[PDB]
């Protein structure tokens, strides 16, 4: 830890499209994803968006878990912020990969509030 | 180029009474979806322990987050727009105002970019 936190920002391609806009699904296993990586959440908020496409924020305890799905490009804009030592992002990554089968990820990992700037 | 424009910022040195004022956070917070053009989907905003607001506003098909830090002066923010007539640098102007950040550090990420799905 060298930061309050840790923000993967992933591109998933090439995804199953029902699941992508499967509006109760993304949201369970969003929220599975939230619990294989340790953090408590807060609340939870997903949308349909038409004619296609989900929405979804995880709240967590000081940060958050979101997806917002292109089914009809087989897309999705996945956001897992953790903070803590007790909590592990990738974790959600993997259990979102496996749940929506993309077969193409790129991932950056971003420090949030590094301590030798706050 | 993509379908959506992600501004990932670290704000420093805010006013850190705003920071902890989850009204004001709220309230500004939608003010900058407004500046930005976006389309509000619904709100939530939290305080909880000592200190520190939580908030997002979901918008059309993505989000504009705030996570503060009033301990340290700190806000992580997010905003997340899709589509040409929205602007996140508006909903970015107006939090560095709200917030009377001191310095801020910013990514701009491309997320769908239109090569990399296969959209000419």
């Amino acid at each position: 830890m060298k930061s309050l936190g840790r923000h993967l920002v992933a591109e998933f391609y090439e995804c199953d499209r029902e699941v992508l806009d499967n509006v109760q699904l993304i949201e369970q296993e969003m929220k599975q994803a939230a619990y294989e990586s340790g953090a408590t959440i807060v609340t939870s908020t997903f949308h349909r968006f038409l004619p296609y496409g989900v929405s979804g924020v995880v709240v967590i305890s000081e940060s958050h878990l979101t997806i917002h799905t292109w089914p009809e490009y087989g897309y999705a804009a996945i956001d897992l912020f953790t903070c803590g030592e007790d909590v592990d992002p990738w974790k959600a990554f993997e259990h979102l990969k496996k749940a929506l089968k993309a077969k193409r990820v790129h991932v950056v990992e971003h420090e949030r509030g590094r301590y030798d700037e706050i």
